[PDB]
């Protein structure tokens, strides 16, 4: 019923591409239709950057308004730096995801470029794994807890 989904999220030039798309170094993507909000991570050496996007629905299309910004940084003896700050609307990006009826290898293309291309959800196991293994990493308690507690 509202059960996560998780998505690789390669971005390219064009927003008709079917093909392979595991050619292209893909952020992470995490929709949660419980809490409605969308999750995007990018990985830079091993610390990862997670906006929280609150998102609604418009008919078929995922529209997603920037929330906050969370930074996990690993540093020595397994330790984790965990940030969060409150984003932008003039400096992050917004998005509106719509299907892919002719491409069975993507779920959704963005409607706009983000530096010139296009963001897809790809549904992918892999990625969501990667998420719920971040939750319930016994150190990141802050990003665990700055998600349930959300807007609420
Ligand atoms: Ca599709
Ligand atoms: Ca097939």
């Amino acid at each position: 019923g509202n059960a996560p989904s998780g998505y690789l999220m390669p971005a390219i030039s064009a927003n008709n591409f079917c093909g392979d798309f595991t050619t292209m170094t893909p952020d992470y993507g995490y929709l949660m239709p419980e809490k409605g909000l969308f999750l995007k991570m990018h990985d830079i050496r091993g610390a990862y950057g997670i906006n929280i996007y609150t998102y609604v629905m418009d008919g078929d299309n995922i529209q997603c308004t920037p929330g906050h910004f969370v930074m996990i940084v690993p540093r020595g003896g397994d330790k984790l730096e965990i940030t969060i700050k409150k984003s932008s609307m003039k400096n992050t990006p917004s998005f509106t995801f719509i299907p892919t009826p002719d491409c069975e290898n993507s779920a959704y293309v963005a409607t706009e470029k983000v530096a010139g291309k296009y963001y897809y959800l790809c549904g992918d196991a892999e990625a969501r794994y990667k998420f719920e293994d971040l939750f319930e990493d016994e150190r990141c308690a802050e990003f665990k807890n700055l998600v349930d507690n959300y807007g609420k």
